[PDB]
């Protein structure tokens, strides 16, 4: 027996735009409704890949922009093993960031084409939900410590939020709007997240 | 003026078919007829990610086949650049694996899916024309240091041999029998070479 019974949800969203703080909110409520919950996100900078992503983010290094686009891909397909895993057994993931962020990224960032982007990312297992955490880009140059690594440019962010666009009326996407209270993103989320039905299913695969 | 104005030459081939030393002939061959030229090859295990490519055929370490094939593509990538540069000079450049490694490796090693592997490396430059040392999967077994890495054992390369086939009947492909003396097979490469025109041109892209 195979079928998949946690549930796997991904955050979205600008940069500083509170999809951590989203992201532990959702896992601390789950943790207390009796839900089993394995927190990740991406790019996970700990593996050997990893560490090569984020001196580039940290400017660290240089890298022609087709590189940085695979290093991220490969990133995520080297947690497909623990997410299948997690998944199968009942564990929910809540993750923040996923492939829409490469697409988004790469494409708005760096000029790539959209299919090209979405290409090595395709057939990685799909989330059952999107929360998108909608921010303007000037909105956050007002946060923590912003401005810190390569892509967190004003100019650049404007030129990102246009490339979300590409999945903003997907079924599974979800807008929020983030500039608002931090309970009031919290409690739209849980509204969305109880919609849910629980229920063993098959594995779904991007890009379907 | 950006025009192509080198030749670049790809060797592809099972394990321990003569690669090295049919593209080191070629080069010093070039060498002797006046054409500057770089010698390269893939995967380079000097970068970030080589070192990791490395560990992986050394055994040293696992990762999911579709990690490994993206990190093959990206390693390609990182050297777009230096390659571009020596074409547009007039530097020949003679390669030895590229794409065509990647799809037939992956493909035929790690069962992934032809399309899926290509798709990443679409939009490499494309070369002037490819040598297929061709030998049967049991022909090399016999040679220097056979076994020492991953894909070394019979049964395996008998499954690549037939992925590779997935060019053979391509206008640049070249088929090339190797299981003859060097300088039998080093001199159908040159009479091959010598048929080509130079004349600056564009550049071309994989997978056209
Ligand atoms: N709704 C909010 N209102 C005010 N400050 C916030 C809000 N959400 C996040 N922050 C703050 O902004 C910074 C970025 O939040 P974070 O969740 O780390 O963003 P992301 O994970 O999307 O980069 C943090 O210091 C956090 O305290
Ligand atoms: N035509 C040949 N006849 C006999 N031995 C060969 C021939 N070609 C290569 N070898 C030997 O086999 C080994 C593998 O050659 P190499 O060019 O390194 O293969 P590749 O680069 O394709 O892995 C080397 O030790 C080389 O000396
Ligand atoms: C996961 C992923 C992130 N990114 C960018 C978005 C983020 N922008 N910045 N800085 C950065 C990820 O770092 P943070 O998720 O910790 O904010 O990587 C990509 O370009 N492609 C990707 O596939
Ligand atoms: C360049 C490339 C090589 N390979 C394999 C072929 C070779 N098989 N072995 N062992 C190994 C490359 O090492 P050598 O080219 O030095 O023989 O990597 C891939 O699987 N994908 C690739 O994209």
């Amino acid at each position: 027996d195979d079928k998949k019974k946690g549930k796997f949800i991904v955050f979205e969203g600008l940069d500083r735009s509170g999809k951590s703080t989203q992201s532990k909110l959702l896992v601390e409520y789950l943790k207390n409704n009796n839900v089993e919950v394995k927190h990740l996100y991406f790019p996970n900078r700990e593996t050997g890949i990893g560490q090569i992503i984020s001196k580039y983010l940290k400017m660290e290094n240089s890298m022609s922009n087709e590189t940085i686009h695979l290093l991220f891909s490969a990133n995520r397909w080297e947690h497909m093993n623990e997410i299948k895993s997690l998944l199968l057994k009942g564990i929910w993931v809540v993750c923040d960031r996923y492939a829409y962020s490469g697409v988004a990224y790469s494409s708005g960032a760096l000029n790539l084409n959209k299919t090209w982007c979405m290409n090595p990312d395709q057939g990685l297992i799909k989330p059952d939900v999107v929360f998108y955490l909608n921010v303007p880009p000037n909105y956050a140059q007002n946060r923590s410590d912003y401005g810190e690594e390569i892509y967190e440019k004003v100019e650049t962010q404007k030129k990102i939020y246009e490339t979300y666009k590409h999945f903003a009326h997907e079924d599974y996407w979800i807008n929020i709007d983030a500039t608002r209270k931090i309970e009031d993103i919290h409690n739209d989320i849980v509204k969305e997240v109880t919609k849910i039905k629980v229920e063993p299913e098959e594995f779904n695969f991007l890009w379907s």
